[PDB]
């Protein structure tokens, strides 16, 4: 029908684990939620009176400095939370350094807190907790007195993802002040944007540094940003390379390594209140500049330990490994404020599976237990096309819940991953969240709460109104079948506050579109039962007479045929009515890319184009097919489609900066792929 | 806890202008403004913003959101000439300088920018000029550098924002008295000594209740206009009267239209407004 | 249409390069700006509000001695800058020198600042900004000390190009002195006009320089210029040939080498006004007396480091080779006020590509891995005939940016220059602009900013708000298609001053026709989508009764057939109304041109009018086509098209001094192909 395809699966109930549990648990493992009609019942109380659902989960699991009189402002129509005057926890007080260091350091101090493991296999180690709270301290005070940050002010992280980042930001989250991290590899253009437009004072960052064996130079783009920003009074540096030749001068250029042996091993938390600032992010959609998107510490802090709780259903024993970078939404909640404010171990990788050769990821999950993996999308496909070579000698047996974020998983894939590293038996959670949301929107959860669709978001997380709209106006869409776009009916704990020093953008762009509700931006379909699928984001739809197309659906379609590694679906600019359909498609193996194309890569079109047009329809069916060595990718995770667009349109020069991908360097072969 | 209630009525020089503010839409403005404050003016616990506003509802709106980031306020009367403000903006220290660019009062306009930007001149203190543009299209100087559009900034600033703490000594504000000699008098008040006060007074002198409206005729800068105007029903949860003319305008029964057009019920004036209406005389109600 | 054979073209968009990065480089290049979209949002702001957009770049790319207080005087009936009180960072300080040298030379030491290659092949050698410095200082205090010059004062060149000229121009700029400098092929004639116009008391020269192996007198020549001067107190010469037979006469005879080992290695910036003059340039269209044009120090240095910012991004690590002359406007902004401002290498060459046989430019190129090629078209004609037999053994890999100034581009030369030495991957910037301007109008800028179409500068540069006028009188043309002259709305910070001793000629000329705009004298369309394209010299217009014609469209078309190599269109008298049109061919092969005349010349004359008339058309077609073996070309770059206009008109004896042209001695053959 209209997602006939996308939607007709088979339920997938979840099998109990118990045979995947370690000693340290198998005592007295329970899962937090017994089932579907707990989360039904919860789920309701959420959201029919979030006064006494998140009022006492706010005070059993953080620690208050001062208790909060109010759990949130009120609608003046209705009960529910305000969207305009969202706050919670009103009046209290919180230090968010405090509950994810202190609290576990100073009862539990001789417990793994951070692992880690580095870009060449024969480096790593671990943290506990005590040291942790050391190491933190001391950065606090070197904060305080050299650097001059005091409780309100700014400080920008460059850094590539290491214990001593991890560190940092939980330091200057204990002295009151706000972080601003930055990915590591972007170019000093953007990174001077972002400097400036937070107003940062202090830097903090490396000399160098190592991804996938190249070096990275993290020194010299800051200096070069900083040549124009009048603002930044000191910068600190951490010399993880000891002997680089790197210029520093003394007037600004602080040893990170030299300067915290001047300072106690103790050091106390500021109050900060439950609205302060905890962190901005700079995202970007390469277009007009950086949203500094804005959240603050008591709904931030409580989203997070949530979403621990109930949708991965951790305990205290596992260790949690997160493959992605700090400068990301996923970085922050389930590097940094996650694993350590729940009380977990986290796993941190500084380098990149490619590196030395595909099995790394494996390795690194049976060295050291690991039992949660939360894995982008894109990875997933790079590791399937390495093949299943790569862990013909892995259990990966400790794994008992996998799954993944930023882009649509196709249910080949989804079933791939569940087949070969879930082994048939460990669940898989494909969650959907935006960094606006701060946490999980829509999204299955783990232990035995839910059956899963391969493909499919499940049900909205506790406390969240979710609805699909009608797409053009007004009402939502009440029916056993809808397609939309998706919003949501009411505020809840981690949404965004606002947008640093711009609120109108923040209100122009969520609340005043279909105003009333927060525009989610993604499109979206209610299925039978209630399972919410992600039709793609809004503004990619293509528009086709017969009807509006789905970019999340005709992909899957094509990933179909098992010779297409990868593929993205673009509108392009035709004569017919709207867009014309067309698809960058890649192949898994260059060998067969490489032939008489008259011969074969003729045969390889048609057939892609036949099985579109036969389960998706002649509408959709594209007619450029574009095989091409590989797509744009994202530091973030997601196939960079707005490039695609470009280049397929004609306007291939307007890309803006490159260096937001992952594969920079690419764009010289997608443009003569386009061209001819 | 009563979002939908009526905090400040307000009636301009003008009989065909005015308009209500209720105790939500007054959090949100009060939230924004405080905001302005602590990051584009630089205004920090214990600094003092000085206020030279004519007596409207971002007047009020501003003397709150001082307060709500522990600032000591100063209220000089708009009507005063440079020389007094001057005296006034340096014996306070202030750094802050609130007005308006021009305003209407009895038919009359006042020049608001100009008086502060002249006292100004000999005052190294202050850093940051915020002017609300009451009119619109004026042709009044705005220098970027130090003045700031206080509806243009706004909207910058998230609509809910914390209290901070204040200690119950802490001073709540200054009033620059004067009998003309020696100097002006910043008498102190402290927080809260003169908020219990307030309280007191208006629930047994006045005997109100939260479903009255409190009329007091008079400025501002005078010690009842904080007790009356601004500290005093708001306080209590009672609707506040805001009236920014003269009886004189246009024709002495325009206490008498206000009072009924919007069921007064408490009517608090000084008796030389009282001569004046006496004389105008029994044909005007 | 009007213009529509020239303008109909298409667009090149620009092609990412990584690939001809240099190490140096390869880690961390970033264009300065991403693309389009942040030049659009940029140059509005440039334009609307230039109190924020200069006064900040004024202060992070310059390092003053003082503050300004004001970015510029306004308008009266506008808030745009002024043209008639022109005047920029008011009351501030800033030495040109230093900002020059000793900001580079006092922090990065051992960096080549200057790469030296003389006319004969194996002589050359590089200067570090450490040498630059000392050199300089030296040269300074021989001004100070014997030569007696104060600030204020002038200071004649009549220099060679070479590292004693780059020195000296610094050295007088670092005492506070105003320069003034004279292309050393100058005569006697014209060099005693300038020096005594300009009251200089000091000039600077050289024994004897040598230019495609010939020997240039330059010392005699000052010597006759001077005998009518009673200004001059003390001439300063550099024997660059050691035993020469030269006239020295001590008394005012002062040897550059002799003297300067007397002075200290370090000598001090004087500090000058930012509206102080920097220096005049006594150009000349030999009429009236050469123009003093003057430019005032900040708004001449802030423009220049805009433009390598932007136009050319550059960086510090490259080398920006200019093929051009330091007489001219080019030499200063881009020899000596450029690249050494912007921390660039600069390179010199002294010599001619003739010599010894047209590889020259090229072996240049790859020995010391120039980045940037900026080159006359006069010249790109030249190397573009002798064919491309003498490119086969170059990659010309290191290049990442071509370019051209000084006369339209063909489209026909555009196309063999991207193709064969930029290899259909580096962009090619035609930049328009005007000694009075001071640095471009209007330009692509490089990087991926821009599309292209071959043959026309593209937009605005920031800050100069170009319009099209109608041509004749009034109101500008607000319009999809204008076709009229080139103006500027409002004052920017580099635009000429005045007219040394001579306000009203500079009011007269600029101001004063079309007044509220400055009249730039050329003419232009205004393309779809925003091009501008240059169309000729106003006063150069040739009037049929059918149309205006633009000398730049017919030319463009002439160049078409293969056959020809270079050409100019020249309107003369005739019975017809208005102007004939006219046309000097020259042919790129001898041996086709020496033939039996009667047999095939007569068939090349018609095929090149049946070309113009049937892509021009009829009344553009020319009836009389010269045959001839070359045309009269200048020093800085142009075909002196007025000399053929005299000679062909028949007033052939009144060409004034024949001096000014690269080429003299062609006079005596034009003069009797025209005739006959
Ligand atoms: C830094 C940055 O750009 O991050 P962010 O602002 O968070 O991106 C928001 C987008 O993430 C996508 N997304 C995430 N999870 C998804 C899922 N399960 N299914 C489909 N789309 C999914 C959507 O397209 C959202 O519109
Ligand atoms: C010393 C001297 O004579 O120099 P200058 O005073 O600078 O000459 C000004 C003229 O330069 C020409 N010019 C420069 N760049 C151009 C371009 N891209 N397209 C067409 N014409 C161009 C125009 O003809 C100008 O009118």
């Amino acid at each position: 029908h209209e997602y006939e395809h996308l939607t007709s699966v088979k339920i997938v109930p979840q099998r109990p684990i118990s045979d995947r549990l370690q000693p340290a648990i198998a005592t007295h493992y329970s899962p937090h939620l017994d089932g579907l009609q707990d989360y039904q019942r919860l789920h309701k109380e959420s959201i029919e009176d979030p006064a006494k659902f998140f009022g006492s989960k706010a005070t059993q699991f953080l620690n208050w400095s001062k208790p909060f009189d109010k759990v949130f402002i009120p609608d003046s129509k209705t009960g529910r939370p305000s969207f305009q005057n969202n706050a919670w926890f009103l009046n209290g007080q919180l230090n968010a350094c405090y509950n994810c260091v202190d609290r576990h350091a100073l009862k539990t101090p001789n417990k793994k807190a951070i692992i880690f493991e580095g870009d060449e296999p024969g480096q790593g180690y671990s943290i506990t907790y005590k040291e942790l709270l050391e190491e933190v301290c001391q950065v606090a005070q070197v904060l305080t007195y050299s650097m001059g940050v005091r409780k309100g002010d700014t400080v920008a992280v460059y850094m590539p993802m290491v214990p001593e980042a991890i560190i940092t930001l939980l330091a200057i989250s204990r002295i009151g002040a706000i972080h601003s991290v930055v990915f590591a590899g972007f170019s000093s253009n953007s990174l001077r944007d972002r400097i400036n437009d937070g107003d940062s004072k202090v830097v903090i960052t490396t000399d160098e540094s190592n991804r996938g064996g190249k070096v990275i130079e993290t020194k010299r783009i800051v200096d070069d940003a900083l040549r124009e920003t009048p603002g930044v009074r000191h910068v600190l540096v951490y010399r993880k390379t000891n002997n680089p030749s790197v210029a520093f001068h003394a007037p600004r250029d602080l040893d990170w390594a030299t300067e915290k042996k001047k300072y106690k091993t103790y050091y106390p938390c500021t109050p900060v209140d439950s609205e302060d600032p905890l962190f901005l992010l700079y995202t970007s959609g390469s277009t007009g500049a950086p949203k500094g998107v804005q959240h603050s510490t008591a709904g931030y802090l409580l989203g997070a330990l949530l979403t621990m709780r109930y949708t991965f259903d951790t305990h205290q024993e596992d260790v949690f490994f997160t493959a992605g970078d700090i400068g990301w939404i996923t970085g922050h909640t389930y590097v940094v404020y996650g694993p350590l404010l729940y009380g977990c171990a986290t796993l941190v990788f500084e380098g990149t599976p490619a590196y030395p050769n595909y099995s790394r990821y494996w390795d690194i999950i049976d060295e050291h237990k690991v039992t949660q993996f939360y894995v982008a999308p894109t990875a997933l496909r790079l590791l399937k096309r390495a093949g299943d070579s790569y862990i013909e000698n892995h259990s990966l047996k400790s794994l008992r819940c996998l799954g993944s974020v930023g882009e649509p998983i196709a249910a080949e894939v989804w079933e791939w991953y569940s087949e070969k590293i879930g082994k048939n038996e460990i669940p898989i959670v494909d969650t959907y969240w935006q960094t606006e949301s701060g946490s999980h929107l829509v999204t299955p959860l783990a232990g035995g709460v839910t059956p899963m669709k391969p493909g499919s978001a499940s049900f909205p997380f506790f406390g969240i109104d979710a609805v699909v709209l009608d797409p053009n106006t007004g009402e939502e869409l009440n029916t056993s079948h809808a397609e939309g776009v998706l919003a949501v009916k009411a505020a809840w704990p981690s949404f965004a506050r606002t947008i640093w020093k711009n609120h109108d953008r923040y209100l122009d762009t969520y609340l005043n579109p279909y105003p009333g509700y927060y525009f989610t931006g993604d499109g979206a379909a209610k299925d039978k039962d209630g399972y919410i699928w992600i039709l793609g984001r809004v503004d990619d739809v293509v528009n086709v007479s017969g009807h509006r197309l789905s970019t999340a659906e005709i992909e899957a379609a094509i990933i179909e045929d098992p010779i297409v590694a990868e593929c993205a679906v673009v509108g392009f600019n035709d004569d017919l009515t709207g867009q014309a359909v067309a698809a960058f498609v890649v192949l898994k193996n260059k060998s067969n890319w490489s032939t008489a194309t008259d011969d074969e890569l003729q045969d390889i079109k048609k057939h892609l184009v036949f099985t579109v047009r036969k389960d998706i329809g002649p509408f959709a069916a594209p007619k450029l097919i574009i095989l091409v060595d590989d797509l744009p990718k994202t530091r973030s995770g997601k196939i960079m489609r707005r490039i695609l667009r470009k280049i397929l349109a004609g306007e291939s020069d307007q890309l803006g900066d490159v260096s937001t991908l992952s594969n920079p360097g690419i764009v010289r072969h997608l443009i003569d792929s386009v061209k001819l």
